[PDB]
């Protein structure tokens, strides 16, 4: 009755508002589309958000690393593909590839997801009905994504904090803060000089604590190298980390 | 070589992130799509943003009133149509209609646009090549949109101000603040109680001053009636108005 494995593949024509002040596809727009394609793929596998919710569990995004080889532009048509590559005790690993009409690999992403128990309020082994899934054959998996990158430990002790509040518009239809909201805050926090003169080549994301509607957060960053920046978003009150990241610029 | 008139018509399948915390299509997403369809229509007419820029003039959105008869939801397919209805000395009037697969009119919008001279830095009579355009025959124009609504004059003297800053993400690929950014700020400013218990039936927008990257703005609102709110966004420094609006809720 259902196929054994699924490669989600979607064609999107870029809208004007999906492009930044330079005419390049914005990273939040891309990531939002990636999350949509990943959701459609999960549904085909019977591991969609609703499938999990109805068994009392939910997905959490832990790691996400997006590499932009070449930015598409207004009215370009792009092909977004996504699928699981491997499934282990606690994690599913999901790849994304974005192709130009050209065939050029415009962008790729790797991601790591865990399952949270709604009873236990904590990570649990992936239930059997998720362990059992077959990733698709005949795709070439992107390189491994380190679970705990070294920048996780970096100090932001002297980095100035900028305050932001979780708004209504940042809440998705699953009643959670959209993980893209954090990337938007992080991007707004980047030095004007860098924004005006460089583009992101890669953004590597480590998600820690969940935030809620109305939470106050602090956004920080530190120059790491001539073309890389580290970023931290944390709860202003508790001081708990919500997002840690590295951006590489070119 | 080109047709005499154009009805822009596009079919969009709603993505998850285009829906709010209640699963209803968000107004910013709809308005962004409307602006995209209006841009594609203008290009067919030879009055697109670039067409004007290359003659040293530009469009400004003055009035926009969106009525949502029924909110579409995730994965619904909607049909967005737009066209000019009339052209007069200074203004073009543009209608939008949004249809469900059903045929239901989900939403409509009316809008009024003027032409700004880049030499004069002020509104000018529409150039001949815009005056001459033929709106499409065989469409039923929505009711007239008052140029200067009475709420324009309302006092916000005692309404508390909330401070917001124009960010990089609010700048469009035409290097202007996206007019949707103001609606997002206005929406974030609405009483939590209202957001949690009502939906917008109509939002009526009057655009005044242009803002720029990094401008500080103040967001205010006042209860007008049991199901209506007035909103004001202004430049915190100069105190000049940027947006005045009425929302009706149901
Ligand atoms: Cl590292
Ligand atoms: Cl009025």
């Amino acid at each position: 009755s259902n196929a054994m494995a699924f490669i989600q593949t979607d064609t999107f024509t870029l809208r004007g508002y999906e492009c930044d002040a330079f005419g390049r596809m914005s990273i939040p727009a891309l990531m939002n589309l990636m999350q949509e394609s990943a959701n459609r793929n999960a549904i085909d596998y019977g591991i969609g958000i609703a499938d999990l919710a109805q068994k009392g569990v939910g997905w959490m995004l832990m790691r996400f690393c997006l590499r932009i080889h070449q930015y598409p532009r207004y009215g370009d048509t792009i092909q977004l593909m996504t699928y699981p590559t491997t499934v282990d005790k606690y994690f599913i690993h999901r790849d994304f590839r974005v192709l130009a009409t050209d065939g050029t690999l415009l962008a790729d992403a790797r991601s790591t997801w865990l399952v949270f128990s709604m009873e236990k309020r904590s990570m649990v082994p992936l239930p059997d009905f998720i362990r059992q899934l077959s990733p698709p054959a005949n795709v070439d998996p992107l390189p491994a994504l380190p679970l705990k990158p070294d920048f996780q430990t970096a100090s932001f002790a002297t980095a100035a904090s900028k305050s932001v509040q979780v708004g209504w518009l940042n809440i998705d239809q699953n009643q959670h803060v959209n993980n893209v909201a954090y990337v938007q805050w992080l991007l707004e926090g980047v030095d004007s000089e860098i924004v005006q003169t460089r583009e992101i080549a890669e953004i590597d994301l480590v998600y820690r604590t969940e935030s809620h509607w109305h939470d106050w957060l602090s956004v920080q960053s530190v120059t790491e190298t001539d073309n890389s920046v580290l970023h931290r978003i944390s709860q202003t009150e508790s001081g708990k980390d919500v997002l840690l990241a590295r951006s590489r610029w070119r």
